[PDB]
């Protein structure tokens, strides 16, 4: 039994990263570059209607992630409480995250699923929920997240990096992350 | 700015570890006994004592009595303490735990320790470990250490700056309590505290607990109704630095 056990991140691909957008462009673009340098293929969506958001994300949930390390999904800036805003409706986050629970999504079983909600609980093994809260240059949270990904994304254990974000932001609003991760999570460079 | 910044733990004292342990309840609450909870209590007491805490246990307090002890504790000086730990072993659901006779909202308990209301813990880690869920009537499929299994019911919420909220189980999963040996969560937490508490960063350690617990399986021929009801623990961190419990 090894206390240093890490998620195996040696799949052909790092995986998909979804950005749903609802100043806020700076956030989106900054997240895009950061996740790309981390290997992620990034898909962005703008002001989707609920029928269309559900359609898309379900599409994504049902393709094979067999050859991927993990999955990232970002909602900025939707979400009061346990909901997120589409164009025409609020949607329970659990309804979206649920598509990725081991039951409903076999190829991500054992792999980390990361959800980042920025404000205007869901659960599953190997989930990591990041909440921004419990400007033309962006928002405090995303700016700092991207600054940390930039300098440390490739080396620090991910939840340590999120703690950094907690600290940078709380020195200016207290963000938080909830972990159901079962191992250390690193994004060392691939191939 | 330092990626490896740690909470300063060089205070005179480690701090207080509170344990609120609840085995039985008032009849009108309609809750079952929590057999095995005293094993949890005792195991935690040894582990946290090893790590330097003055541990104060309380058994089956009524809500008012409990509110009073928690309040008394939040109003003494903590200036020469590294941190604070509180544990609830009781029933609960949504946003509340149960004392002996009544529900108490969690946000009321943590609230007592938020920077406004509690100055001497500002910037210090406040750690809540919650092993709670609502016992129901179990259908027993057949015809002494029994494994009891219930659905997660307590919302796994965050609490404020420098709080770390640790939950035995997350939504959609199941809590397990062995009538003799105690909770899967508390057992595994104490085993990890035992082997690594004085070496490993606390959140790393809690990750280990997530793994040991979520790997546990009931044995079918001993507890047929309980598998496979997976248990997934969860922690919410609003910590701002690395947390260690090195010997003082």
């Amino acid at each position: 039994f090894d206390p240093a056990e890490k998620y195996k991140m040696d799949h052909r691909r790092r995986g998909i990263a979804l950005i749903f957008n609802h100043g806020t462009c700076a956030d989106r673009d900054n997240l895009t570059r950061r996740f790309s340098d981390l290997g992620f293929e990034v898909k962005c969506f703008n002001d989707l209607k609920a029928e269309e958001l559900l359609l898309k994300i379900h599409e994504v949930s049902t393709v094979s992630h067999a050859d991927a390390d993990c999955f990232v999904c970002v909602f900025l800036s939707a979400g009061e409480g346990n909901h997120i805003y589409a164009y025409d409706a609020k949607i329970e986050i659990q309804t979206l995250t649920g598509l990725f629970k081991g039951d409903k999504c076999h190829s991500l079983v054992g792999k980390p699923k990361i959800f980042i909600i920025q404000a205007c609980l869901p659960a599953g093994a190997d989930f990591l929920m990041c909440y921004s809260v419990a400007t033309v240059n962006g928002s405090w949270y995303i700016q700092d997240l991207c600054e940390m990904l930039g300098k440390y994304g490739s080396s620090l254990e991910f939840t340590e990096l999120l703690t950094l974000v907690n600290r940078k932001v709380s020195q200016r609003q207290v963000p938080c992350f909830a972990s159901m991760l079962t191992k250390k999570l690193h994004f060392f460079p691939k191939s």
